[PDB]
């Protein structure tokens, strides 16, 4: 059979996240 | 059984010289 | 030219520069 | 031979809600 | 019984006002 | 006998009747 | 400046029809 | 001098029939 | 002639029928 | 011995059935 | 008599945390 | 002296013990 699955999650542009002071969180569970 | 196709979602912030304090929180809680 | 179930979301955001921490609260759960 | 389909979302905003300091909560669990 | 069904839905917003403080509250949980 | 087509959707909103101050609330889960 | 006092508000939501998707979107911002 | 005060609200949402997958969300920005 | 601010808001939510996968998407800000 | 400044914020959610499905996502900003 | 500024938000769900299932992001983008 | 400021923030859940693990991140870049 033919199936098709993805995506793409892109979070918009703004002031820059950098080091120390602004942050950038990413939580995914466990990993593969 | 059922066929589907991808998607995407992006959103997008235009901020006139980056710096200093941004936040972004993202969680992704899910499995393949 | 074959189409199945599609969709898309697109925030976009074009202004000067308001005051010091953007924040982005999302949350992508998941399930098969 | 007749295929289904979705929507499209599109929000866009052009002076209110700029970088830097601006709030959005969003959620995007999944697909049943 | 199955028929084509789609369309575009566009929010555009702007206007010059005072202060800033923005918030976006969307839930965009999967589909029925 | 109803059929079901494509179709587009466009708002544009200027100045809200008070203050800035803008707050989007919207549930888009699923469509009737 | 005016004096202002509380007061106690509440709601209880069904659904009829038949099943139920439950969702709450929702935004609460503020008023001056 | 001079008092000021703010109300209450309660939701609660449920009802015998069917399924579950719920999905909420929310934007609570305080707001001086 | 002293500041005074007290709040209250409360979501209740539960039901039957089946499967789990609830989801919370929710942002709260602050205050300056 | 006097009244401030406080809030109250409170969400209850029930559910059974499959293993617990739960995906919390969410963003705490804050003030300097 | 000084100002005291504090806030409390909780949120509560039937549901321990089991192995790889619940899921859980929490974000804080401040400094003390 | 100096102004009071503090906050309370709790997530919890509860319901069936269960196994080693569950999925939770925290993200605070900050430093007393």
């Amino acid at each position: 059979g033919y199936e098709v699955h993805h995506q793409k999650l892109v979070f918009f542009a703004e002031d820059v996240g950098s080091n120390k002071g602004a942050i950038i969180g990413l939580m995914v569970g466990g990993v593969v």
